[PDB]
């Protein structure tokens, strides 16, 4: 029941995107926590969250942010855990500022970055699941079933009417 | 000594970038294989490589490509393993084509994407290490040392 | 009656764009098939479709995809037929990710790329028609008539009221 | 020995790029002509070239241009033949201006667009070959060989 | 009464933008003609329009186009008159394809390019007026009055209520 | 011999670009002046230059600037003369900042914008010439000759 | 009561953005003036405003503009005061033209640039406040309280219902 | 001689850019400190530096970073002082990643951002000077002289 993934985001406005990560983890029966951590308004909260994540039993952090999106990178600065970053779509620049701010981490401090928006949030959860599946056989079986069903469920032709 | 990370790239020209991933894994003593697999020129080679990766004992795949960079995404299509993608810098568009081709995966098939170029290759290896460290205590300790040395080695002032 | 063009796309959401290719082929009386083939969820379906296209009698493949748009390029990897790619407009990046993912094929494996969106789909069908017209006199005459009528139908002045 | 593909470009400076199309067609023994035609400096030359291409026996036109790259689109305006466009890399904008000027054709007048630069020129020639192969069995066999050799020649591992 | 400026555009859809050029010329009492000329569907119409513009008494051409916007550049290829180009906003790429397709004319064949959209159309007309004013004293006086009034009409403070 | 075109630029570094405008005007025997005027470092110099241009007998101003390129727009703010703007290629952003800063003028104050770099400088001079040709028959004839020679001099095939 | 910050913008349309700077200054009890100054239509008004700002007692200028956004840079050309620039979002290019036109000032004439849009306007006011706080103890205390409250007010978790 | 401006940067490689800020402050005789602080490799060093800056007597912080450039924003998160950000030019994306990562701060935590590269570093120092000049009359006079000399030194015509 203890969380093994932490989903963090800077604002309530990010939840519309990050809820897709939350939903997927629940679907795959991966215990997790969901929190707001703002890199710019609560930097000490971030430092403490990231520093202590491993000792609290977290294995993966999924962090979403938009604009000058510093939350994933600063999380990775303080934790040795894998950090996955979700660029949240921004109003003016459509998430391009979010994307570049997250993915372009200089060498030495990684953030595994997913697509802009809801797709990225879903895939961050799936990527987290595939990491956890490496050392959890029951989850690995659930993930295999999930991927197989996704493949089997693709229609053969469009509805052209 | 059986590999647990696979590093794959589309061509010899990608090696100038992907060698940084190889060097990092060797530094952390993570057994790995380093191969050329081209999504466009050797698609069947890719299918076989990705489909069999898990049964061969690989845990993570690091895939580098430039331009219309399809290697990481198509690898992820055939494996349940985590796939990490490195956008190789392209001549004209400086890896922006590489980056968008890799990171903008549809929901359902993830690629964890790193920075354009050598930084991304180094970070893909470190991210692979941080994944393996979750279930390998000796490696977790070496990764802790690596990160601690990185932090401690930053100078306090520039040399003028 | 056997199809000589295959129109393929990754999702039902692509049909709003790809239907314009379908309509134009029908207008020019070019027999064709329309299918969903998702490069990422059904990669073996794609491999089989592309590998066997020539022996099935297809002459041209029109492939549409958005985002990390890999369907046209991977189709071309497996077929010796000409493959035409239509970038489908994406939500955040307005099809720029689609366009670059399709057009920037490194040397050795071509995809002839058309404009982002509905215009591109229509033109992929017209380009396919112009290819087929090289060795089909009746179609060449229909295409000539079509192009001539397009030219003759352009108004001389705008409705300025 | 009558040409069936026309390769046209706006200037001598484009030749560094378009020579890759020329070389590929020669390798596949596809008879072709290689000419300079500038949409902006020689518009009447372009009109005549494009309007008469089909009656001269051309089957495909490959057109390369950079910057405000109008040559492929205007060629397509005057011919019913398939026109393939190669964006030549520009000095400032690295061929992004070339690419958008060529690929964003209005519905009704297509240009099949290839990658920026030398890769695009090579691929325009290969795409022209794949078109001609549909109704030339000997060429189809040579193209099959070309693609098979490309696939088989990819090394399995990088040289370190 | 004979036209001294020609306003040309490729489609009726361009009129929503180009009407602002038309309105400004009329305001400044500059006789002009407004026509549809599509570079891609009616290339011979374009060649004839541009070739004969000077002998027909035109002094300036204002050409608007979007997407792969070739109309202004090809007009300039055939006329020695100054050609002013208006990038029409495009759906996916917001006129960036229009802008680059028009402004990036290689050396030897100029197009004086204005802003994307309605502002650009208005300014093309104003630029045309400033060209004509160099050798028409009555128009020069009207343009001076117009510019002076524009300056005098700027409010001193925003309505902040 | 009184100047009828003014070429202005913000710094000596712009001269590598703007010299192409100067050369073209000299070739067409259009009397002109070539000056440094910086919108940011010498704003009063700019105000005076632009406000007095018409009374000094200038007909067209060609203004080149890079980066946050404000020189053409601010020139146009103070003169009723046509102002043509040349985006100078910038180091980092390759003149895209220059281009947008110049071309995106608000309705009411036009700048006729040319291509990034040397091509734009040459074309600003040619556009100035085409404006002057409307009311100078001898110049119109020289411009006709210039354009005819440009067209006739394009080779028919590349040199291999 | 005399103003120590000037907020200037080129048009009434900019007020929807710049009002956020106005509101924040008022919240922090910083006396200020708000004016329209258009760099292109009223360049002499701009020259006079900027030249005389220091002698009028202003300490900081906040200037907002969109498109070819020259107002902040030209203000800085004429004043020795710090000038802060707010890129106003533009219709076609989403404020990217605004941003590059403001931030890319060559060396020698600075404009401190904030984010595109309302966030940038709010932050220009906050940056102005942090400048004034260096030599106004009462304001420094109000700003400290404001920043502390911002930090304390961040929720711990999203509303996930 | 106690520093009133802090110049910080993530690495030695940033010094080629940030030295221009250092030189300008020295020219205006503004006491300052120049340090390496990396947001990603030394985050605790950053937290301590920023949190204590005001109590140490700093008035302005100038922070330079490239790529995913987080140093200025995170500095601003911990200090009430004005923070000025310099986007360092990155290899692939020419500082566009640097620029967007720095300038697009959320409302509530400002970074005053300057141009990409050396120009931005020089201007961050000048902007810091203009801030300090508000409450230091001798410095205000030196800054007036600096700006006056800049203006007066612009040549009237290019050297050909
Ligand atoms: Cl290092
Ligand atoms: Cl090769
Ligand atoms: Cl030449
Ligand atoms: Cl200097």
């Amino acid at each position: 029941s203890a969380p093994v993934v932490g989903i963090i985001m800077g604002s309530q406005s990010d939840w519309e995107t990050m809820r897709h990560a939350d939903a997927l983890l629940t679907e795959l029966e991966i215990p997790h926590e969901t929190l707001i951590v703002c890199a710019h308004r609560t930097p000490d909260r971030l430092a403490d969250y990231a520093r202590t994540a491993a000792e609290r039993g977290l294995n993966v952090i999924i962090a979403g942010a938009g604009g000058a999106a510093h939350l994933p990178g600063m999380c990775a600065a303080w934790t040795r855990l894998p950090v996955l970053g979700v660029p949240v779509e921004s109003r003016a620049l459509k998430g391009m500022d979010s994307l570049l701010s997250i993915v372009q981490m200089p060498g030495g401090v990684p953030v595994g970055t997913l697509a802009i928006g809801a797709s990225g949030a879903k895939n961050a959860a799936l990527l987290a699941a595939s990491i956890l599946a490496l050392y959890n056989p029951a989850l690995a079986a659930r993930l295999e079933t999930w991927r197989a069903l996704q493949t089997a469920s693709v229609p053969n032709s469009p509805i052209t009417e």
